[PDB]
């Protein structure tokens, strides 16, 4: 059998959340995040749909959700939604978004990689609880 | 899909060895473990072969690997051999044993509720890479 | 090929059912859940959301349903659907809802150990078949 | 998911070595099994091997191991050797060996039925912990 | 992998037309689901609904589809709908439907067992391909 | 779930043995065969190494076991042999071996379509129950 | 595990669009499709409602997604939507439709093959992304 | 169900066997493999035992195998044991053996970008079908 880490990722999560606090494993959060956005990278693209399409790949090749890019042009900046995020536990605001920093730093090395290279993430926190939404601007 | 989440442990123990250390992180895991003991417990059992047919089925419960508990009459001594241990990197002392003191704490626990109850575990380092000794001496 | 045990189980419930009657079999379901809930058992929790993302995770660790957990603020009382029990055979009343006492067993011991710690568990009997609906007053 | 039933079996089988005692459980795994072998049956057949194929195939309906047949000429008994039982818990006589009486009473019913037709079923008490052996004789 | 047997269907049921006729193969489908009749049946049940339920989970076992069955009162007659036949080629009236009195066979051997025990089944020939409408009266 | 055809398939074996006989079925199932040998076919090959990984392709397709091809060069014969045959119910000289016409048939076709291109087919009748011989000769 | 080309293929389509151009690999997927449609054919089929069957029960042996063939009376054409592509990186127009001849060749050649037998597929390009249409006229 | 695309690389191999030749191909595919590279790298490591630890962590991502890395100090080659290539058709030399060149450029890649970073990788052809020997020299 395949091993199973939902029960350690949740103590780990509880033991994490007792110990530093809630604002330095965000920070530490952040730092995984970056680090295995460098184990997987998506190809050079070009357009926004083709961004798109293979950010969709690679998340389908580890199973962490579905995501959804737009542009708008009003100021140029660049809108996230992530659906059906992984949930760890009852930890985080709101309770079961832990991993939010993680997917905060993956797609900023994903797009600042490549659309363009200049933008920072910043989460925008009646949308489901696994739905994360964020913005990359300038 | 159910989610992975063997390349985010692998990230997380790179950071954690490199932000921390090598010390602080053992007890971090043990505290894990120890957490970990508490929201799956076997029964109380009598006997050494029951409590080592117990753990088994709780082990298989979660697919952690399999567990030979065996008792040494010249000191009344318990040794516990884990086989087939969960490879995530390659970190640790040796490469790739980085969930040990998760299994100290939880067996430390596990063993002390009900065999006796009044034993600490100390671990033992030609056996597999995957194989890890204890003792729980009084 | 992992046992199966729905015969078994089937035929189980048709011989208990004939032996000892409907009464008995009820608080042998009782004791029975109440044994399981000493086996498994949820992480101290503040508020009923987390009280529920965490039974939620207790359930699906064994594939047994989905509970909602709701607070009638009139008299303090608490209301607990569940919902796609387990079948086997076709006993119990109504006729498919045999394993309705251990869900109240369980119910009891993992709400009652953390909400609040005084309350009692009474099953109310258009909902479909595989629902149970239990009031939590004290 | 599809529903385990492991730890139910576990309590159950506790609660009922608690219950009732060591002999009249004996009896109802007696009784559950001989209700069991009238859900399924084997095609009448005339030689040992189709026999012997026939509940192979059969048993390997629900995955509760393997069986071998054959007969001793000598006093025109008939031995069984069954593999791969289910393990549930650590109770019985030794321990894993619960569900024991169930196959006595089913291969009692699938052989009788049909080889012959006036035997009776008495378990024999280095083989490996989940092999059982019984005899037939009349 | 275990052996599929979808194309060797097909072709044999392509054999057969081909072979003996539309008239002959309907009653060696009909003897072949009365003989399979008798390795499964269900429990003696007294009401519909506790009969409906036992033939589900009989389906379920081997994963034919699933069964309704419904009292007309005017003639105390049966209605027996099947839903999710399995289907293998294109042969039959209309195409898709070869294994329709495979099914009058099986359903009229459970249900003469037991509901009554003296009817005979007649298929009823805008509801899907898979769909079976059959008839119980006496 | 996938549909089952295991006792379909032994209940039919079955009817056709007790119906037409032992010998008209042989006739039948290497017609059968035959029909299946032109749904599937492989690529021309020019060695026999290259055949046999091209069969051992198109048998793992289904799963009707594995092949292994031997050229006898003292008058220029094939020998065939297949291993892990499907096995269904008890019928057949010797028992468990039901389906050996089919491939019969099938690798005639098969090999008779590049090697060369004319050859018959004749079963050679301490090997395994599911191991079968076959020799092509011209 | 068995081994997964998803990544292989989206490089080598990038790969091949980046050495010979758009144009030459159409070719060379027709070409493809075509010897892949020699692999594997149909029975001959006399009504366009058997041909969609077998045609549908032939994809579903590698589930390359569903097909929907109807016949244009107006001047006896034949119009062919296929549903569930699969999908391998972002190459094609449209994004996303990169083995769309291979598709053209394959349903030629399987219709040519009986429906009549005298017909070219041209492709027809508010439809979602992995539908393609494809016509069929003398 | 997951698409096969274990008949289309077969034919695609066939096709681009005998169109462009036997050593453009290898080219092609070297060049593939190059790509594939950038997609998934793995972390800078310090020893060979952490290598060959974090490369088959790497491949078993993605099921291709197992790999294991021997250094030779008499010259500072290092020798890398590839097995369970994955087989597609009959193609190669030997046969079955069509995927090398990718292997060839994808460790190439791995092992230069940490070990040492200036080797060039050449192919070195009583070992298995499936097994590849390749030597990392400066």
């Amino acid at each position: 059998k395949k091993p199973d880490f939902t029960l350690f990722l949740q103590t780990l999560s509880w033991e994490i959340d007792d110990q530093v606090g809630i604002e330095v494993r965000n920070e530490l959060l952040r730092e995984v995040g970056r680090g295995m956005g460098t184990r997987i990278m998506p190809p050079p693209c070009q357009t926004v749909d083709k961004l798109q399409i293979e950010l969709n790949a690679l998340l389908a090749l580890i199973g962490w959700g579905t995501v959804t890019l737009e542009l708008l042009s009003e100021d140029q900046s660049l809108r996230i939604v992530h659906e059906n995020l992984p949930q760890v536990g009852s930890a985080g605001e709101p309770s079961g978004t832990w991993l939010a920093p993680v997917l905060e730093g993956l797609y900023g090395r994903w797009v600042t990689s490549q659309a363009f290279g200049d933008y920072v993430v910043t989460r925008d926190v009646a949308v489901p609880r696994q739905t994360i939404i964020m913005y990359m601007r300038v």
